[PDB]
């Protein structure tokens, strides 16, 4: 077919990768997986309900928070329905429907229709209480009105999808390795290491004997490995890698491929280079670039086709291991432990990680045993889903079907809020997949194909990595093409629109990056460049109207040039500046994009996903710490776009202002800066209020993830109060709470004051809020690190966050722990702010 073809070229230019393409695969995995996502896609198509479909609504089963209560001692909720010029206020419970409402207002005013609220793409429809609508909540947190246009239901017939149409121990030989360009440092002599690696752990080593390091370097030798072919688990992988000792690159090849046979044959493998551990070691796709690469010659001639009572002190042994946190190292001793009992393993769903990680993969009767294991599941299928239990069978750690699956079996109960929540982290687990099509993969897709909202999310998240990966570009495409086949024209077509309006504002980053790249000033040529650029993409190329990637609710439409500028930075970013392409927008407020080239904006999607984390856990114990998780997606190579958070300034810019400059910094600034900016002394103690909570929530947050020291230029406040840390691009202070943050808290000095007793009180049950999902924090900074960072200490680097989260301790050890911290803080003073300055001079 021709319009089959025409289609397939809009989802290329959607991906911004060649699902088609045949160039760098030694096997059809890629298309069996494209085939075999069909019936998952199908099915969630086939099972969707059109109306809510199409109006999406964001709702929630949480409670509501007590501190959101105290917003309503009245039990009345007013919102305020419009229909052109028209706008009545109506008396709502908080239990009523929006069926209920609708019916409460026809009633009022009496001498089908759908809720939609005013600006943005966002509906108040189904069976739900107003109180559990996520729009609404926000409305309630922020102090807003609800406006909502009443006006009719999206045509579900704009969603529509287009149809679719031996016990012989293993060997291989290392036949050579070339490159077709040697000259760096002198002669080192060079090996190859090859690993049968199943779940990051090496079942079987051997090396070749070391031979001068020259553009080909041929062995022909046969490594015999211990492992008989039947004892090679599904999803273990032949890790090629090459070392100087020192590692400089390395390959991987599935010893079992995705129809369960074994990999059998000759292969020139293309191998991905280190700098001079992490998920890009664990790929099984090739280096695309066959020109400038090293390759592997190898060879398979390997062929096939595939009760009693625990001791009181045994028991209370099991329970140790068991009760141990998820970075605690397993002897020899615990993995014979919980081997041994592992029926009574069994009984312990938090045993799961430590019992699955316990198995010896290596051998064909002890998995087979682990599958008599999971087929008694029971306790586990019953257990309350613990996201934090589930994500840690998802890593680097398991790479059995089985094990993963059960996993993704518990996901499932999850509530579209939460999908939302932890999306991300989901995505980034499929680079922990041996195989292209997963369980967590069709599930990813099966939960985007339900939510337009974690639809969106999911193309933005699976794009952000198709464009930047090289190790993973084709499996998010695979899926990403999967996605788009499903979604519905609506959504096709709203995401082509934002495509070329992203493609368009990234060629402007570029092409001003090159006029003035280092020197800091922005002339005013640069600025009539960017201002003519600008005006010569609205005439003719950007289309009216694009949905904002970091917030869907929102259409942006036009620019507004006078608004637009490049700035100071040593990189040149855009602050892009839209009018809200909705008549309806109650305000006249703009859409603010920083549209920024030079940093890995992907390790910044990371940090804001697990602060939203941290606002939720804060949520369950009824805090809110005012944290602002800002939008923030990684489009393409070190290029992205951050959300314009409205009537805000730098930290620096404060101390700034009243000159100094120099390494001076006032400790009053900040006092008059916000008084200054609140017209009544009501807002001003507001805004003092607003300060204290979201100091102590970035004060913990940042603490916990040791991106605590940090310089006044990343740190923002809110004309309201509302502190903020950015750019988590990449002596020593635990965090930032410098004496002009004290001086707003009162205190001035080493003595104590009301606001910094609240401020020290706040932070004490923001942490042990944080301590009491320890497990699940553990698990979510050990996967940013190794999906979202560079190289990584499988310890060290990780372990951080344990030592941060004091593990093991009471709650009032850990209490004054974080109570020395912020002493520490108040002790420097300036130190380290003023150290920053001295650097760029010494
Ligand atoms: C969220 C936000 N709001 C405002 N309103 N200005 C910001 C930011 C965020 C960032 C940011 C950069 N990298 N990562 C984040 C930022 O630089 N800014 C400003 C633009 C120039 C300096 C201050």
């Amino acid at each position: 077919s021709e319009e089959s073809q025409a289609f397939q070229r809009q989802l290329t230019a959607l991906i911004g990768y060649d699902v088609t393409d045949v160039s760098n695969v030694h096997d059809d995995e890629l298309e069996f997986t494209r085939r075999g996502l069909v019936t998952p896609r199908m099915a969630e198509v086939a099972s969707r309900d059109p109306k809510l479909y199409a109006m999406h609504p964001w709702v929630t089963s949480k409670p509501l928070p007590e501190y959101l209560w105290k917003k309503i001692a009245n039990n009345c909720i007013f919102i305020v329905i419009h229909r052109s010029t028209t706008s009545q206020t109506i008396k709502v419970s908080p239990d009523d429907t929006p069926g209920a409402i609708l019916q409460s207002f026809f009633t009022k005013m009496a001498k089908d229709f759908v809720l939609r609220v005013c600006g943005r793409d966002e509906y108040l429809v189904g069976e739900t209480p107003i109180k559990n609508f996520q729009w609404v909540r926000h409305c309630l947190k922020n102090g807003e009105e609800i406006h909502v246009v009443l006006d009719t239901p999206p045509d579900p017939a704009l969603d529509e999808v287009r149809k679719e149409e031996c016990d012989r121990k293993f060997r291989v030989k290392i036949r050579g390795i070339d490159i077709p360009v040697l000259p760096r440092n002198t002669d080192l002599t060079v090996f190859v290491e090859a690993n049968i690696q199943h779940g990051q752990q090496v079942l079987c080593q051997r090396r070749t004997s070391p031979k001068p390091f020259t553009e080909e370097v041929l062995w022909n030798v046969w490594l015999e490995f211990s492992i008989k072919i039947k004892d090679l688990p599904k999803g273990a992988l032949l890790n090629l890698q090459i070392y100087c000792v020192q590692l400089l690159y390395y390959v991987n090849l599935l010893l079992i491929d995705h129809r369960f046979l074994l990999r059998r044959g000759e292969y020139v493998l293309h191998m991905w280079q280190i700098s001079g551990f992490n998920a890009d070691k664990l790929t099984s796709a090739t280096n695309p670039d066959k020109e400038n690469s090293m390759s592997i010659s190898i060879l398979l001639d390997n062929y096939c086709h595939p009760r009693a009572e625990m001791p009181n002190q045994l028991r209370k042994q099991l329970e140790a291991i068991i009760a141990t946190d998820p970075l605690n190292p397993l002897t020899a001793e615990d993995k014979e432990l919980l081997w041994h009992f592992r029926y009574e393993s069994l009984k312990h769903p938090k045993a799961y990680p430590k019992l699955f990680s316990s198995v010896k993969w290596g051998q064909q009767e002890i998995v087979a045993k682990t599958y008599q294991l999971l087929a008694r599941r029971e306790v586990w299928d019953q257990s309350a889903l613990d996201v934090g239990l589930t994500m840690q069978l998802l890593d680097c750690n398991f790479s059995d079907e089985n094990v993963r699956a059960i996993a993704v079996q518990k996901l499932e109960s999850l509530e579209d809020d939460d999908v939302l929540h932890y999306l991300l982290q989901l995505v980034q687990a499929v680079k922990f997949e041996p195989y292209h099509d997963s369980a967590l993969a069709r599930f990813l897709l099966k939960r985007g194909l339900r939510n337009k909202r974690i639809g969106h999310f999911l193309f933005w998240f699976l794009r952000s990595e198709i464009a930047q990966s090289r190790h993973y570009q084709q499996r998010f495409a695979v899926i990403l093409e999967a996605y788009l086949r499903g979604c519905g024209t609506a959504m096709l077509h709203d995401f082509t629109q934002q495509v070329q309006v992203i493609e368009m504002l990234q060629k402007v980053t570029l092409d001003i990056k090159s006029l003035s790249a280092e020197k800091y000033d922005v002339s005013s040529q640069v600025i009539s460049q960017l201002k003519q650029k600008l005006e010569n993409l609205q005439n003719s190329q950007l289309p009216e109207s694009f949905r904002v990637p970091y917030d869907p609710g929102l259409k942006a439409g036009a620019l507004a040039i006078e608004k637009c500028k490049v700035m100071a930075s040593k990189k040149k970013p855009l602050w892009l500046e839209f009018k809200c392409a909705d008549p309806t927008a109650l305000s006249n407020e703009t859409i603010g994009i920083i549209f920024k080239h030079g940093d890995d904006l992907r390790q910044d999607m990371l940090i804001l996903q697990i602060l939203r984390i941290m606002e939720s856990i804060w949520e369950t114990e009824s805090l809110d710490l005012c944290l602002l998780p800002y939008g923030c997606i990684s489009t393409g190579d070190k290029i992205g776009m951050i959300e314009i958070v409205k009537d805000a300034t730098t930290i620096a810019k404060i101390q700034q202002s009243t000159v100094g400059n120099t390494g001076a910094f006032k400790d009053e600034v900040l006092n008059h800066w916000l008084k200054e900016k609140s017209p009544t002394e009501e807002k001003f103690q507001a805004a003092v209020e607003r300060f204290v909570y979201s100091c102590a929530g970035y004060c913990v947050a940042t603490f916990v993830l040791g991106i605590g020291d940090r310089h006044n230029d990343n740190i923002m406040i809110t004309e309201t109060g509302n502190l903020f840390h950015i750019d988590f691009g990449h002596e020593r202070v635990p965090f930032v709470l410098t004496p002009d943050f004290l001086f707003v808290m009162g205190t001035s000095g080493k003595k104590t004051s009301p606001h910094f007793q609240k401020f020290q009180d706040i932070c004490v049950k923001a942490y042990l809020a944080l301590r009491h999902h320890t497990n699940l924090l553990i698990i979510l900074f050990s996967m940013m690190l190794m999906t979202g960072m560079p190289q990584l200490t499988s310890k060290e680097d990780i372990e951080y966050i344990r030592d941060a989260l004091t593990v093991g301790k009471n709650e009032e050890d850990a209490k004054k722990y974080f109570l020395d911290q912020i002493e520490v803080c108040r002790d420097k003073g300036w130190t380290v702010q003023f150290n920053w300055f001295l650097h760029l001079v010494l």
